[PDB]
């Protein structure tokens, strides 16, 4: 009975769906596990709609391809900590807002954030999110060879500290995938 | 494989005018005549991606050497990786028996006009007026004042450039079926 929405208290910051952060170095099969997940359950998951200051392009829909905002707005969002991550290139800003992640859950889907280590660390610094963290591992670094293998090593070391709620080692694709399902649907 | 016997067609025009609607009908009615050129990248293929269809995958050293050799219409870095569009990838669609469509904006039009060996044709899809475009976009339930404004002022820039005679053909989209008919007349001319 805390902070119940009412006619005089029109606010809806209660409990929502927990978003799921998925990370792991590339080359582990992670993209194959997600394609399968979205193939099998195509009405359950969604991705955050990014924001940008660039001009819309042909076929682009505001609120679906991009949330198209002004530079000033974007700058006020950066300063007020509204982005999980953001970038700037060729004079244009791009980013993912905390809000866009909650927006996904509003349709009834669970948000998946497929992001890297810096991404994981940022989501951790944001108490309003409440994410679950899944890391997809190779069976061994050695296995991963076919340089920027140090990128992989540091993600592997970050995972050792018990950052993620679950590590899935992908030495077998079918079992990896059933562990992905068991985790996501717990 | 043929040579470069069909001229690639650059189709541009303000965001929001219904160009993408026109292209969608076109590809549905003629699914065997047209193709999109395939960009190149140094990012590693994600396992379910096909070299030649999603990207031409290359290595950093190949990409750099293609850069020095002038092979790209355009290129840049996005996150860790090089991407670009090669001249060859546009001529590829012609060698396959099709016609390349390049769905791009004014800035892209200028940058293709500066590779005159492409021998591109330029089609411009125009709204009946800026104020008509405002009303069209207002009619969609998704656009904000900011998102409309960005398009309107870009519409202004593109109409003014079109006014200088830059395109081979201007089609004004105020009736979809009539616009679509001029589209076909132009492409199959």
């Amino acid at each position: 009975d805390y902070d119940i929405p009412t006619t005089e208290n029109l606010y809806f910051q209660g409990s929502m769906s927990r978003p799921i952060v998925i990370s792991g170095p590339s080359g582990t099969g992670k993209s194959t596990l997600l394609k399968k997940l979205f193939a099998e359950y195509p009405d359950s998951f969604g991705f955050s709609v990014p924001s940008t200051t660039r001009t819309p392009r042909a076929g682009e829909v505001n609120g679906k391809d991009y949330n198209f905002v002004s530079v000033d707005e974007f700058k006020s969002m950066i300063k007020n900590n509204e982005f999980i991550e953001w970038a700037q290139f060729s004079g244009n800003y791009y980013g993912s807002t905390v809000a866009s992640v909650k927006q996904v859950s509003k349709s009834g889907k669970t948000c998946i954030l497929d992001i890297d280590m810096q991404g994981v660390k940022s989501v951790k610094a944001i108490p309003e999110l409440n994410a679950r963290f899944l890391f997809i591992a190779p069976p061994s670094v050695e296995d991963l060879k076919k340089k920027r293998l140090s990128a992989a090593q540091a993600e592997l070391a970050y995972a050792e500290t018990g950052a993620h709620d679950k590590v899935i080692v992908n030495d077998d694709l079918d079992k990896a995938y059933k562990e992905l399902k068991d985790f996501i649907f717990a």
